[PDB]
C-alpha cells in the first residue's frame, strides 16, 4: 500500500508511486525522473495517465514501452492545469529529465516535492522565489554532516586531467567508464571531448542516450566500438576481471586500461581530498572511484531549506528506520532555530 509521503493531500495525485497497483483515489501519477527506484512498477501494461518531463516521456515510450496515450509530458518553468490544479515542473539538477514539482492547492496551500535533486543556489532564482511554500517533500539522501563531496566541476576537472595525462603518455591506453542508469553523462562526455573521440557503447545504451535531448549528441556517441577510445560498460563489469576480459575483445588495439567508477558518496570523503585520490591497480589496469554526486551534499541541502523556510518538511529518503527519522528531525529543528523561521 502506498505510503503517505508519496501522496499529495487535497488532490488525486501521487508522486513516484507505480509499484502499489491501483492507488485508491489517484487520478494522475507523477514521475519525477527515470530511475528504477522511482519508476518501479511501470511497464507497457500501465493504463493510467502519467505526468512527467519530455525526456522522462521519451524514455517511458522507448525503453519501458508505455503506450503513448498515457504519457503526458509537460514543459518546465510553465504554469499548467492538471485535473483542475495548477502545477509547475522545475529542473531538479539530478539526471536528465529530472524535475521538482510545485503544486498550488485549491485551498491556497503551496507544496514543493523535490523528487531527487542536487540543491543549488540557482534554484533561489527560479519560480520558487515568487511565493511561499508551506510543505516540502525533500530528498534527504545525504542529510547528515559527514556527507561532504566536491562540486561536479572539480570532479570533472580531475577526470579530464587524469585521462588526458594517461593517454598522452600512452596512446595505446583505453579509457572505460562504468554506467547503470541515466545521470552522470558529463563524466564520459568530458573525457571523450578532451581525447578527441566519440564515446562507444552498446546498442541498448546508445538508445537510452538518444532519448535525452542532448545537443549535438550524434557528434558525441557511437555504437562502433572500434573507432572509439572511450568505451562505456555496465558498472558491474568495472573490476579487474571484467576489464581484462574487455581488453581481450579489443584485438591488440590497446595494452592498458584506465577506468572510472562514478559512485555516490564514499567514507574516503571524510579524509581524502579529490586532488589526492589514487586508483586501484593490477598490472596494466587502473580503476578510479570518483565522487560525482547528483544529490545534495548536507551543506547544499541545509542552505536550500534555510532559504525556502518551509512550514513543514516531509522526508522521502531514509524513512525506514526510527534512528534515521529521528536524526533528520533534529537537523530540521537546528536549521529552523538557526535561521529564525
Ligand atoms: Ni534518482
Amino acid at each position: 500500500t502506498c505510503p503517505f509521503y508519496k501522496k499529495i493531500p487535497g488532490t488525486g495525485f501521487t508522486v513516484d508511486a507505480f509499484q502499489y497497483g491501483v492507488v485508491e483515489g489517484c487520478t494522475a501519477y507523477f514521475l519525477t525522473h527515470f530511475h528504477s527506484d522511482h519508476y518501479a512498477g511501470l511497464s507497457k501494461h500501465f493504463t493510467f495517465p502519467v505526468y512527467c518531463s519530455e525526456i522522462t516521456g521519451n524514455l517511458l515510450k522507448n525503453k519501458l514501452h508505455v503506450q503513448e496515450q498515457y504519457i503526458h509530458p509537460l514543459p518546465l518553468d510553465t504554469e499548467c492545469i492538471v485535473n483542475g490544479v495548477k502545477v509547475v515542473l522545475l529542473d531538479a539538477n539530478h539526471c536528465p529529465g529530472a524535475v521538482m514539482i510545485l503544486f498550488y492547492l485549491p485551498n491556497g496551500t503551496v507544496i514543493l516535492h523535490t523528487g531527487d535533486f542536487r540543491a543549488d543556489p540557482s534554484m533561489e532564482r527560479s519560480l520558487l522565489a515568487d511565493q511561499k511554500v508551506h510543505m516540502l517533500y525533500l530528498d534527504t539522501t545525504y542529510c547528515s554532516p559527514e556527507y561532504t563531496f566536491p562540486s561536479q566541476q572539480e570532479v570533472i576537472r580531475f577526470a579530464i586531467n587524469t585521462a588526458f595525462e594517461a593517454v598522452t603518455l600512452n596512446p595505446h591506453a583505453l579509457v572505460v567508464c562504468g554506467t547503470y542508469s541515466i545521470g552522470k553523462e558529463k563524466v564520459f562526455l568530458a573525457i571523450a571531448d578532451v581525447l578527441g573521440s566519440k564515446v562507444g557503447m552498446s546498442q541498448e545504451k546508445y538508445k537510452t542516450l538518444q532519448c535525452l535531448n542532448i545537443p549535438e549528441i550524434n557528434s558525441l556517441i557511437t555504437t562502433d566500438m572500434c573507432s572509439s577510445l572511450v568505451h562505456l560498460l555496465p558498472m558491474m563489469q568495472i573490476n579487474f576481471k571484467g576489464l581484462q576480459s574487455h581488453l581481450k575483445k579489443c584485438g591488440g588495439k590497446y595494452n592498458q586500461i584506465l577506468a572510472f567508477r562514478p559512485t555516490g558518496w564514499t567514507h574516503s570523503n571524510k579524509f581524502t581530498r579529490i586532488a589526492d585520490v589514487i586508483p586501484q591497480t593490477k598490472g596494466n589496469i587502473s580503476i578510479y572511484g570518483i565522487p560525482y554526486s547528483e544529490h545534495s551534499s548536507y551543506l547544499e541541502m541545509k542552505r536550500f531549506v534555510q532559504w525556502l523556510k518551509p512550514q513543514k518538511i516531509i522526508p522521502t529518503v531514509n524513512v525506514g528506520t526510527w534512528k534515521s527519522r529521528s536524526t533528520m528531525e533534529k537537523y530540521f529543528r537546528e536549521w529552523k532555530l538557526e535561521a529564525g523561521y
